[PDB]
């Protein structure tokens, strides 16, 4: 079973990167299993509901009195340095909030980090019966 460690909300950069202050460090850390539309890279432009994906994560680590992380059980750091993991904003995960509300889709399952996949997947078929967002 994996564990939720307290962090410290830095900055929100968008839809699935936050920088957070870990065990007294700064670092970013990219949502595990979730897969927010870009808006900074050139190469994809700015996609349809990343301002939103943007906006929903902002708000809800921005307002959360407590923010916490889990790793999964596989790698912990992406080729790019930041941390993967599930974030918690007041007991409430990012990630399935995400994409509950059509905000995201489910990605990314690599190198043994699945714990809550299924969790996922069941959240991400309910918002694509629902139409919302980015199954509208
Ligand atoms: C979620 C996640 C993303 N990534 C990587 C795959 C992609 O690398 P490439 O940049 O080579 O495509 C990128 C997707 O993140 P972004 O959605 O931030 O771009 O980060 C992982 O390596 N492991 C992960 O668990
Ligand atoms: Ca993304």
């Amino acid at each position: 079973k994996l564990h939720k460690e307290p962090a410290t909300l830095i900055k929100a950069i968008d839809g699935d990167t936050v920088k957070l202050m870990y065990k007294g460090q700064p670092m970013t850390f990219r949502l595990l299993l979730v897969d927010t539309p870009e808006t900074k890279h050139p190469k994809k432009g700015v996609e349809k509901y990343g301002p939103e994906a943007s906006a929903f994560t902002k708000k809800m680590v921005e307002n959360a009195k407590k923010i916490e992380v889990e790793f999964d059980k596989g790698q912990r750091t992406d080729k790019y340095g930041r941390g993967l993991a599930y974030i918690y904003a007041d007991g409430k995960m990012v990630n399935e909030a995400l994409v509950r509300q059509g905000l995201a889709k489910v990605a990314y399952v690599y190198k043994g980090n699945n714990t809550h996949e299924q969790h996922l997947r069941k959240s991400e078929a309910q918002a694509k019966k629902e139409k919302l967002n980015i199954w509208s």
